[PDB]
């Protein structure tokens, strides 16, 4: 009660919910994956796991292992039968306890093959393991020819020694946020021949898997089995290229709000905030935002941030500090603690999470990401 | 335990913020060389500017610090419950606050709490009148900032004026006077002295009607590396702790004999051959020119690697400098290698201090359009700190 009085993230699960059920209506022919990474995208990962499983999604879907395996030790438990799958490791990370967890992990490379069939190994339980094609996109990914073919050849064997299953061939677009870009099909087809390719030599996966938010919202023909929807689960469309939540039948979960600190009449003439980049024009009142950069208010935000206050959109007054900013309101006088919301699902007149990433020269899922841990999470409709 | 070192060992594998306390010491020993005349305070708000409130602070006393920062009551509230705890005669400060905050429990646990308006005077006052305790109250003037202080004239004359009933009633003593400037970081910039000129108003009238305070203070860090005059009784030399400079304009940390506390470092994720008229990450925005080797460095924004460094952020690997190659992921960036290949696992410094070839946080704030102090502010919580030097 008492943190919260400075400032929130109201976090609805109920969107939340009716993003997957919206997501789902749309890739009828696969299952949905709800992807967690990263806190849920600032979101809180436990939570949103939860609702997202309630409302259909069959797979969770996280970077780390320790973010997969805090998902599997969640209590009360999700259900023993949702499949956890996590991508990001590096050489030495907990393969045996992930194997234990009975969690899909990706591997692109040899040497990721090798620790995850030696974890097995030693587990005496199987691994499931996901092939990751790189179809284009040069982060992640085992590349297409010599590398493929080993990688296929060695997950063969340890199927033959009974260590793993190959659950999934997967993958992830460079361009897919921006409609008809040729890297899109091209992706499509790599993705097509390398997946062929595995099958013919005798893989026999679950599920093939390559669209994220902007694919799943836009190319049926990307949605294989199972779709990664997750920028667009939180109700935040992938690019206004794409559209707007709306245009999906999307609603953002996230609301981030403030009470006010100060509000006070100032002369003209009086710089604001560091290097003096706001002046006031004439006598007017400021009001003072108690979140900053520290609490994830970008400071590329600074002179644009948009807020609502007291009925009326504000902007940003010269520079974000790390713990506070201003904004002239104009001569209006609300009072102290009255509340400053700086983005939201956008019904009740404030901005959205896009409105801020247009002001800081970012996308909204770095707005979202970023909100720090300072700022409390309030969970509503749970 | 056992099992929690191996979870510990566990994390830091992909990647960790080595905080190194000797240099944080060295740095609060350099700062009192600097402002002689003054006591420090350790400003440790926003989890010690990234780098871990508690263990920061700590240090900072150890190291000759007499007063710590921060910025909710929260905050300030944690640096008390610490265990085991900081020294009791340590004086800890907390100034950001809002209606119906808790002002009560922070007068119980004897903090110096700020003050720039009539509604926090009379809810501190309030609290106070219920605790049965004294409240410890730092006015805060807004000297030209335009931030959080009381304005000059009516709003400061009856603050003042509160201020002193509420001491004839034995509720509070006002313990400090303070302010904050805007422009620093920019030496020789007219509303610094205008500033310093307006708070020796201010204070001056503040005594003149009766006000005692213990500590009159303004100076951040830029004033307190360039403005001996601005020191007063209390020096607040925040991001200089953590031994980087407030800005080029100011110097380098080494110019301050600083030295940076924070090192980011992970480990490769992948180092594989591409072909040439290969597109890198989101968009396409970098393709490879020929064959060459590519690097996964398992960080990206959602752990504070700003996406405004895509296409430019420094990182030592392999012995030499790499940039950051097209858009930097939530979780992820990668670099051209040039046809090196490292091992996967192998160490890729973001930042540090510098002295081994590496980048330093202003580095990285210039590819990022941005200052020092957001970078390592912005670190995030999913990479684990390891603190060496305790
Ligand atoms: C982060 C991520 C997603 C979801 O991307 P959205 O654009 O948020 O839908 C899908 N797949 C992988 C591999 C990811 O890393
Ligand atoms: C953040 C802060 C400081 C320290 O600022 P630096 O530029 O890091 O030294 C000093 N005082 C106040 C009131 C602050 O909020
Ligand atoms: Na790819
Ligand atoms: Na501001
Ligand atoms: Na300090
Ligand atoms: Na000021």
């Amino acid at each position: 009660a008492d943190a919260v009085l400075r400032a929130r993230a109201e976090i609805d699960l109920a969107a939340l919910r009716a993003n997957v059920r919206a997501l789902r209506e749309r890739a009828p022919g696969a299952a949905l994956m709800a992807v967690v990474k990263a806190d849920a995208y600032g979101h809180g990962a436990i939570p949103c796991a939860r609702a997202a499983v309630a409302a259909g999604a069959t797979w969770l879907g996280t970077a780390t292992p320790q973010e997969a395996l805090a998902l599997r030790a969640a209590e009360p438990g999700l259900p023993d039968d949702v499949r956890i799958m996590c991508w990001l490791w590096t050489p030495g990370g907990p393969w045996r306890e992930a194997v234990e967890a009975r969690l899909d992990v990706s591997v692109s490379a040899m040497w990721a093959m090798e620790e995850v069939t030696g974890a097995a190994r030693a587990a005496g339980v199987p691994a499931r393991v996901q092939l990751k094609a790189d179809t284009g996109l040069g982060r992640g990914g085992c590349q297409p020819g010599a590398d493929w073919e080993r990688l296929v050849g060695a997950a063969l064997r340890a199927e033959e020694e009974g260590l793993l299953r190959v659950t999934g061939l997967w993958s992830h677009f460079a361009c897919a946020d921006e409609p008809g870009h040729p890297s899109i099909a091209a992706q499509l087809t790599r993705f097509r021949e390398m997946t062929a390719y595995a099958e013919q030599r005798g893989l026999r996966p679950e599920v093939r898997h390559i669209a994220n938010s902007p694919a799943t919202l836009t190319l049926p023909d990307a949605h294989f089995d199972l779709v990664r929807p997750g920028i667009a689960m939180y109700g935040v469309s992938p690019s206004p290229e794409i559209g707007t939540p709306a245009d999906f039948g999307l609603r953002p979960v996230m609301t981030l709000a403030a009470s006010l600190a100060l509000v006070k009449q100032v002369p003209g003439g009086h710089g604001v905030s560091y290097g003096h980049h706001y002046t006031t024009p004439g006598e007017t009142t400021l009001g003072l935002v108690p979140l900053g950069y520290a609490d994830g208010i970008p400071r590329h935000a600074s002179s644009s941030g948009p807020v609502l206050v007291d009925g009326k959109w504000r902007t940003v007054a010269g520079r974000i500090a790390m713990d506070q900013f201003v904004v002239d309101l104009g001569g209006d006088r609300p009072e102290p603690g009255a509340e400053a919301v700086l983005f939201g699902p956008g019904d009740r007149g404030e901005p959205t999470a896009e409105d801020w990433a247009q002001a800081a020269g970012t996308i909204a899922y770095e707005i979202v990401t970023r909100i720090g841990s300072r700022v409390p999470r309030v969970y509503v409709n749970e």
